């Protein structure tokens, strides 16, 4: 038998969970469809949609409407709330905690897509500071993607050799679109190029 089902109370702050989770959903969505690479991948098949400078000035951008989503979800609460005697509730602090949580991770998320591409090196600092050491090469890669890197193996070499050098799944932001993440990883595949073929299941995986 179970009671909960029928508690107004309970439901009220579980759905509060949903509205968190179904708009950091999409905020993460609507930030990879606009900057994921355009299916077939190549130098040809190309120019990317955006350079990088520009996607870090995207970057910025998306950090006020993360903040503006910040207030939003701090308010959330009061929605549920005729009572506001809120040292409890061990179910609200849950809330609170849940949206504190969601922000942090698209925070890092987008410091991740600001970040300069000027040294291998540097980028590793921050890639692996930013996404608590993921070793996932997959994830690694539909980020620098997003980031505006062009189709160019030199680069991609260049940034990976200082990555792999250093370096259960955690798909780090996109936990919240699998998906996508899938068709990136398919699309990485399906290159004509022989080298890329190359790096894509030898170096990559
Ligand atoms: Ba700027
Ligand atoms: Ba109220
Ligand atoms: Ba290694």
């Amino acid at each position: 038998f179970i009671l909960s089902q029928f508690n107004r109370d309970v439901y009220k702050w579980n759905f509060l969970d949903k509205v968190i989770d179904i708009m950091t959903t999409n905020f993460v969505s609507n930030t990879i469809r606009l900057l994921q690479p355009v299916p077939p991948f190549s130098l040809a098949g190309s120019k990317r949609k955006f350079e990088t400078r520009t996607v870090v000035n995207i970057g910025e951008q998306l950090l006020l409407d993360l903040e503006l989503l910040k207030e939003i979800f701090h308010t959330l609460p009061e929605s549920v709330s005729n009572d506001s005697d809120l040292r409890e509730n061990t179910s609200y602090k849950r809330v609170k905690r849940h949206a504190d949580n969601n922000i942090d991770q698209l925070l890092k998320f987008i410091k991740l897509l600001m970040a300069p591409l000027d040294s291998a090196d540097d980028y590793y600092e921050t890639y692996s500071k930013l996404t608590n050491n993921n070793p996932d090469s997959a994830v690694w890669s539909f980020v620098l993607a997003l980031k505006g890197i062009p189709w160019d193996l030199a680069l991609w070499k260049k940034m990976w050799s200082a990555y792999n050098l250093e370096t259960n799944r955690d798909l780090f932001i996109f936990k919240w679109d699998k998906v996508l993440l899938g068709q990136f990883e398919n699309n990485l595949a399906r290159m004509q190029d022989p080298n890329w073929s190359k790096f894509v299941r030898q170096d990559l995986k």
